[PDB]
């Protein structure tokens, strides 16, 4: 297992990163400092998580303390849906850069293929509760992303939550200048994503798996929901290898040539979750984990199911 994967912009991306969705602002600075001390070199961030300033304080202290050089870190953030307009993308990017205390991002993603009306609210609602869309299509948002590369604010651009037809629309864009480097999508044994991963990998797009532990802290968790970390069948594989269930769930995407971004704010789990370079799942174990697919999603963007660009009807 090499620690980095080559992207189609010629850069190398660490295959294990730290997620930050739902990491409280008062705990995420210490989470990111511990993560960099124990070897993480990739941090996954987003404006909509509301904690980039505190992530930035950690990154800046570890660079100032010379624990790591900026060239060895791989920092990812995401353009929120209310900034898909051409004239708002650069300012959105620069606000994230300012918050993270960086002069460039390694990777900037379109967070969802769905544009929303610009304004203060992240989810602008009509008087009945549906998201109010923006008319800007995703090909014009991609052109604005390409401008960030050419202005030196980001080294790579990519997409998140795009379905195969929407990846294909980018790939077929008239005048395309930069292909997406990454598609970040939900992926774990209950949502194995075979077809979309094979499409993206055949096009030289690297896939990042989010919610690899099934996001047990997601706000809308219902107790009858499936639970990966408590699945006896996955616990049995972990027991066979003398590893934790989280370690098997992190190693699983790594052996599919995916990047994976487990979140934790608990120092012991941050360190545990990184100790996955020392064991191998067999091909039989990988096929057995793939057989648990149920097409179950943590993140279904339920308020947007009528948006023209909603990704999950397909
Ligand atoms: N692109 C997108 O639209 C999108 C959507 C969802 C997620 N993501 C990214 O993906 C990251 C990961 O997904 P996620 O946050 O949904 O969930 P996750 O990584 O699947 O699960 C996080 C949960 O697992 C717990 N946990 C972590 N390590 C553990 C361990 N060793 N043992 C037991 N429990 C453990 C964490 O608890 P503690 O923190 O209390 O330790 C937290 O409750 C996000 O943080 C975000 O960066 C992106």
């Amino acid at each position: 297992m090499a620690s980095r994967i080559l992207l189609n912009n010629g850069a190398k991306m660490p295959i294990l990163g730290l997620g930050t969705w739902k990491s409280p602002p008062g705990q995420v600075t210490e989470a990111v400092k511990v993560a960099i001390d124990v070897g993480y070199r990739h941090i996954d961030c987003a404006h909509v998580y509301q904690n980039e300033n505190e992530v930035g304080v950690a990154i800046q202290e570890k660079l100032r303390e010379q624990v790591v050089k900026r060239e060895e870190l791989f920092i990812v953030s995401k353009l929120w849906c209310t900034y898909h307009e051409k004239g708002l993308v650069k300012g959105a990017c620069q606000k994230t850069l300012s918050d993270l205390k960086l002069d460039y991002l390694d990777l900037y993603l379109i967070h969802w293929p769905t544009g929303f009306k610009p304004g203060k609210e992240f989810f602008p609602l009509d008087e009945s509760g549906n998201v109010v869309p923006s008319d800007t299509n995703i090909l014009d948002t991609w052109a604005a992303m390409e401008e960030l590369v050419d202005e030196g604010l980001v080294k790579a651009i990519g997409i998140s939550n795009f379905n195969h037809l929407q990846v294909e629309m980018i790939l077929n864009k008239p005048g395309l200048k930069y292909k997406p480097a990454v598609n970040q999508i939900e992926c774990h044994p209950y949502l194995t994503q075979e077809k979309l991963i094979q499409y993206c990998q055949s096009k030289g797009i690297v896939v990042t798996a989010y919610s690899p532990l099934g996001s047990p802290d997601r706000p809308w968790a219902k107790p009858e929901d499936p639970s990966l970390l408590e699945d006896p069948r996955i616990k049995a594989i972990a027991a066979k290898h003398n590893k934790t269930t989280a370690q098997v769930l992190i190693r699983f995407p790594m052996q599919r040539n995916l990047v994976v971004i487990p979140k934790s704010v608990t120092p012991e789990r941050i360190a545990e979750n990184f100790k996955v370079f020392d064991f191998e799942l067999s091909s039989q174990d990988m096929t057995t984990l793939l057989s648990y697919n149920r097409n179950w999603r943590v993140c279904a963007l339920l308020s947007c199911t009528s948006h023209k660009d909603y990704p999950f009807h397909e």
